[PDB]
């Protein structure tokens, strides 16, 4: 009896969310237990070195709910194995969907990827971090996400990436100095084509071999946690990879497939309980076995539609419901490119049950506005100001992801208009406004230097640009912005109550003044979107008295001209912007001023 | 650095007797170390699934002494591997000489054999046995060897032998029931040809796959020890198998074989013989001896065809010195192991210590006794008169060496006929004679060896492709013989008069009743004495008087003619009182009745 009768009963229910405990390959010192789901199979057999790859040596026995199981003495960790499933006249060799590790036998993932028997034994030293993780409580705490593709981040030599362990100290070193709150990792699950960035997934339960063993990854997360950094894993429940030995036609017929235009026939059949187990158990698998703090679901709209797909909608709702039940302090983030309501809302209120939504609306408006020249920004003022009508519809994360710096879209730097100074000024201004705008922050690697080139995964980021002034200044600006974020709670509350307008109708001079509030604390943000310094510019404020200049984008330390109020600004009790007191300031070129009352 | 610089120097001296610690394949926690001896190779490469069999993927590095070593990440236990050795213009694939396990990808050993990485972790439960193994002192203890071919003993299904594990409990129960002290196993080292019985060896460090894994063999050896059985392994340092991927011309040259062409051809072994001149060959062999006693706890090693080593036709000093240092290192590192030799010449001091100019074996097969005894009883009782001197003169040679009286598989093959077949008359008399032969062999000085199947007197010559005729245990004549051997071994195990095979342990009572073909002798240790009276004729003898040293009541401890063994039931019946009359130059005498073709063993009464 390998499988409990409760397990088979739970499998038929679609309630087996620990299903990884029994499905796949589970090592024992004498031999490995094998468990695979193949309901439309006449037979299933394990092939490996442990039986001369002979199909009649070890035929699993069929249990309930199309669950096949068998024991193989001498099947050992690190050995490659394979399932042979027979559908009537035809038989085929398949990979394990629940494989915990895979490696290419030829040496090339594109030729062969092979399931390898693995033990996940690892002793964690991240005790302290997880007793204090937040997440749902992070709605009122600073969340600043550094989005990363591990292979592309840094190289030991050209074309050779860092191991999971080797990356740990450099990424943890870099992320801490930057002040970032989390790292979001582009999908780590095993994928054949490196150029996929990981979104075509074959081994949902296996971290990719390219960076090391599964424990190597657990150590990385363990390490980062000790350093106080969170780990978000991009996850792909929307579609699986088109690999013939993969999930496609597993038992000889449709199984994980429907019995989408983006990926037709690679869409998961959320109707089947067996599919639902596989997907949700895997979500928990990462939160359980790898202590992951958050999971990000991409192209959620592709699941919602085909007009709405209710199979998927109930699945998403149950996914979010299940995660927070087993891990009350996890975080789930969604990217949904339609105006689907209540993504970030709880299922009990007819929401999808996510904690966070990428504000892709904001990103489009923001980028479109700053692609424009300051001379012309006059005519597009509403694109800038109107982001706040939709800024509280969900619990949002402001997003500047890899998808924006690929396929000829241009690096964030490349997008900004004018000569190099204005390009650097524009990006420092952009981030300043993004850090001020309500919502958490996500920046994809290389945006912190404002690197010239589009993200090229086949190479390492242009760190050499960190030697030159303009790019080193932007890195300093992001670090300093991140310091302001964590220090001041006025930015922690992305609620409507947190934000108040100071002035939004200066279209001619292309300026924005706004307030970000929590209780006592106020933070005043004044933005000049034209390369013209503004003098005697008055900005209304609630409080009188001494005001300080907390940050100036135009500081020479950032590559700025250096026009500034430099603190020591005294409010004048003359009504401005419908406010009791006013500040008389100097607005630097293409810059953001951040000011708070002196205390 | 895989090899210590001490490691290189010891290999160069031919004094590296732990060489298995470093040569061969040694799994690591993330990969495998490989080390091969190929002095005249220009390049050596490891091939396996762990590198997609690419010869340039993992090219071993040359260390000193012609040893090559290298590490391969991802090479794991259970992987099959291969050495690609390049001899100048030519390249060839070879198996690992130090392979600790071999398996055929084909599934036929002859068609192919492959080196598979193995880890030898095994947890032993034989503490009590090995702390009490008496080894050299066994000369003063009862040693009864049951010689066994594992594949031939019993078949779990027709044409299918028992695994190492499966054989353990059935065999141990059998050997315990019959009272043998040790089992000698025909060579278990990996061999291509099953019909070779194991004497053509390819994998000296690997137990044959036919019955299971190395640990499978370890369970059996462990098991037998827990049951109180000793395990002697047959070992073949005389020659290696004539197998092309094996040790023949390993590095592209003569390597394990003699470099000299004239030396290379030897008449018994043809081209393949071990060059005992080479220190590397000396390492490989002596390390292998210790390897078996070390990792497999074997109690003894028996070397065959020692004459083929000693002579070339004459003396091979290479072989003689190798033989001597083989024995010296064995007893130095494992003082309680046992080494046995069979030599078809009358070479002196086989059983003698090297420091006395002996070869250093503990035991020698008394093949003189075997031929002599077999020659005599092969003949008809009417004629045994004329060959009485063949029987009695056997003891002129019984104390020349420490001897093991051996009847072997080699005797029951090749048209020589079963021991049963060898004996004269109809089945009753044949069974009687076989009881006599075992009767005298247990009486004759020396340890005892009987090959499997002889204990019931099976008809057909031993056929390796089949299992023994156990069905004859249903018929009475053969079930009686098996009972007789059991009783003989019980007498041997319990009576110390039979333990001391020196001339002091034997006294002649009378040998000149040549006419009636009767012999009486004494097996005595200290006060204890056992009287053996043997009638080699089917007529029983009445009122036959036998001299005795001590006078008093004597009891009959064993009667071959007892009905339980398949006999007449004729006997003294015990309560034999020595008659204070002189006979055979002795103070007292026993008046006995001698059953047909029978052996009597008698003890004074206490």
């Amino acid at each position: 009896s390998w499988l409990t009768e409760e397990d088979i009963r739970r499998w038929e229910s679609g309630t087996f969310y620990d299903s990884y405990r029994k499905l796949g390959a589970h090592p024992d010192e004498e031999g490995t237990w094998f468990c695979v789901w193949a309901p439309h199979a006449d037979a299933v057999s394990v092939l490996g070195a442990f039986n001369n790859w002979d199909p009649e040596a070890h035929q699993l026995e069929r249990y309930g709910a199309g669950l096949w199981a068998g024991y193989v003495p001498g099947a050992l960790p690190g050995h490659a194995y394979k399932y042979r499933i027979r559908h009537g006249f035809y038989q085929a060799d398949k990979t394990d969907p629940y494989a915990f590790a895979m490696e290419p036998p030829t040496g090339s993932p594109i030729e062969g990827l092979a399931s390898i028997i693995t033990r996940l034994d690892y002793t964690w030293h991240d005790d302290a971090w997880m007793q204090r993780r937040k997440g749902p409580a992070s709605l009122y705490e600073p969340v600043s996400i550094y989005e990363v593709h591990l292979g592309s981040w840094r190289h030991k030599q050209p074309g050779v990436s860092f191991s999971y362990r080797e990356i740990a100290e450099p990424l943890a070193d870099y992320v801490q100095d930057l002040g970032f709150t989390h790292v979001e990792l582009l999908p780590i699950m095993e994928h054949p084509y490196y150029g996929s960035w990981g979104y075509q997934v074959v081994g949902y339960y296996a971290p990719t071999f390219r960076y090391g063993t599964p424990q190597d990854l657990m150590y990385l997360i363990d390490y980062l946690h000790q350093r106080g950094i969170g780990v978000i894993l991009d996850w792909v429940p929307s579609h699986f990879a088109a690999d013939p030995q993969g999930l496609v036609y597993f038992d000889g017929t449709t199984l994980f497939e429907y019995d989408h235009p983006d990926w037709g026939t690679y869409v998961f059949d959320y109707n089947k309980p067996g599919v639902r187990n596989f997907l949700i158990s895997n979500a928990l698998f990462w939160l359980d076995y790898y202590h992951v703090d958050g999971l990000r679901v991409d192209a959620v709209a592709s699941m919602l539609y085909r007009r709405e797909n209710l199979e998927a909608i109930d699945f998403i709702k149950k996914f979010n419901e299940t995660v927070y039940l087993h891990f009350p302090e996890a975080i789930t983030i969604a990217e949904e490119s339609t105006a689907w309501p209540g993504v970030s809302a709880p299922t009990y209120n007819n929401g999808l049950g996510f904690l966070y939504k990428w504000n892709m609306g904001w990103m489009h408006d923001t980028l479109d506005y700053m692609r424009r020249d300051p001379v012309h920004r006059k005519y597009h003022h509403d694109t800038l100001t109107f982001s706040l009508w939709y800024a509280f519809s969900e619990h949002y994360i402001l997003p500047l992801s890899h998808d924006e710096v690929v396929h000829g879209k241009g690096s964030l730097w490349t997008k900004m208009p004018g000569d190099d100074w204005q390009k650097a000024a524009n990006l420092r201004l952009l981030y300043g406004h993004m850090w001020g705008h309500p919502g958490k922050k996500l920046l994809f690697m290389g945006g912190e230097f404002g690197q010239h080139h589009e993200w090229n995964h086949d190479t390492q980021l242009e760190w050499h640009l960190l030697d030159q002034p303009y790019h080193r200044g932007i890195q300093a600006w992001v670090r300093d912005l991140n310091h302001l974020y964590r220090t001041h709670p006025a930015l922690w509350h992305d609620g409507p109550e947190g934000f108040e307008w100071i002035d939004f109708n200066d279209r001619d001079q292309s300026v924005i003044c706004y307030l970000r509030k929590h209780t006592d604390r106020l933070l005043l943000f004044v933005l000049n979107f034209t390369p013209v310094p503004r003098e005697h510019y008055r900005v209304g404020v609630p409080i009188g008295g001494p005001w300080r200049e907390v940050l100036n984008s135009d500081a020479v330390a950032y590559g700025g001209s250096g026009m500034g109020n430099f603190g020591r600004v005294e409010a004048v009790p003359e009504s401005w912007h419908g406010r009791p007191f006013h500040l008389e300031l100097t607005l630097p070129p293409l810059a953001i001023l951040i000011l708070e009352p002196e205390s």
